[PDB]
C-alpha cells in the first residue's frame, strides 16, 4: 500500500537557514510526500528541467499545506519558491537509480543550492 512522507518547511535547521527537513526524500511511484508550513512564509515548487520527463509541473501556495503524489520514477528537485537563492531545496528519488539524477546535480543552479544538494546526495 501507498506510504506518506511528511516534510517540515522550517526558517531554521540543522542545514541553516530556509530548510526543508528532510532534504532527501526517498519514494515509491503512488506515494505521497506531505508538505507541512511549520514556519510561515513557504511553498513548494518544481524547478524547471528538474523533474523527469513525463511528470507535471506544480507550484503550492504559500503558507499552505501542499500533498504531492510522485508517480513517474526520477529525481525531483523542489524549491521554495521566496526562498531558492538561500538554499531551500528537497530531493525526492522515486524508485531505484535514478535517470535523471545526474543530470539534476550538473544543471546550473545557484551556489548555496548546489552545495546543499552535493550535501543532501552524500547523506544517502
Ligand atoms: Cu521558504
Amino acid at each position: 500500500a501507498s506510504e506518506n512522507i511528511e516534510v517540515h518547511m522550517l526558517n531554521k535547521g540543522a542545514e541553516g537557514a530556509m530548510v526543508f527537513e528532510p532534504a532527501y526524500i526517498k519514494a515509491n511511484p503512488g506515494d505521497t510526500v506531505t508538505f507541512i508550513p511549520v514556519d510561515k512564509g513557504h511553498n513548494v515548487e518544481s524547478i524547471k528541467d528538474m523533474i523527469p520527463e513525463g511528470a507535471e509541473k506544480f507550484k503550492s501556495k504559500i503558507n499552505e499545506n501542499y500533498v504531492l503524489t510522485v508517480t513517474q520514477p526520477g529525481a525531483y528537485l523542489v524549491k521554495c519558491t521566496p526562498h531558492y537563492a538561500m538554499g531551500m531545496i528537497a530531493l525526492i528519488a522515486v524508485g531505484d537509480s535514478p535517470a535523471n539524477l545526474d543530470q539534476i546535480v550538473s544543471a546550473k543552479k545557484p551556489k548555496i543550492v548546489q552545495e546543499r544538494l552535493e550535501k543532501v546526495i552524500a547523506s544517502a
